[PDB]
């Protein structure tokens, strides 16, 4: 359980993200795909992309980044009371998209990296630890739903 102070740190940096949702989504997905190429293979939409330049030039990828971060933002603003938001997400990612929890660990690492690059004065150690905890909570709760479903 995050404390109120931890959530304040999370949402303070998140408010900085929401000034440029699409730029952040690009950086995060590209980082994910480059650091963990098995993740790219899960996207029939995107597996044709073979270079970083090609990824950066894809408007479809940029749009999907907005989808991802919009969903995450809605989850983070619920401060843990996010059951209703995670049910559909867990159900699609387990059963349709076939995404292992480990790959949620990978995108969490990419999120934290990009936040540090883009917002260092609002992403000091205190805020990094709080964001790590928020993304851990996200993963914990998705993992429980996966387990229910047999994934
Ligand atoms: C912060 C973590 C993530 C969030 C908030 C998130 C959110 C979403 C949302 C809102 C959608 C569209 C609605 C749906 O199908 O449920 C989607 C689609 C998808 N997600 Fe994620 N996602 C996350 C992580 C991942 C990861 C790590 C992978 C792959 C490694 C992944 C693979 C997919 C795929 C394959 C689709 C369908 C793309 C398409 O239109 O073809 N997601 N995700
Ligand atoms: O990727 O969602």
């Amino acid at each position: 359980v995050l404390s109120e102070g931890e959530w304040q740190l999370v949402l303070h940096v998140w408010a900085k993200v929401e000034a440029d949702v699409a730029g952040h989504g690009q950086d995060i997905l590209i980082r994910l795909f480059k650091s963990h190429p098995e993740t790219l293979e899960k996207f029939d939409r995107f597996k044709h992309l073979k270079t970083e330049a090609e990824m950066k030039a894809s408007e479809d990828l940029k749009k999907h980044g907005v989808t991802v971060l919009t969903a995450l933002g809605a989850i983070l603003k619920k401060k843990g009371h996010h059951e209703a938001e995670l049910k559909p997400l867990a159900q699609s990612h387990a059963t349709k998209h076939k995404i292992p929890i480990k790959y949620l660990e990978f995108i969490s690492e990419a999120i934290i990296h990009v936040l540090h690059s883009r917002h260092p004065g609002d992403f000091g150690a205190d805020a990094q630890g709080a964001m790590n905890k928020a993304l851990e909570l996200f993963r914990k709760d998705i993992a429980a739903k996966y387990k229910e479903l047999g994934y």
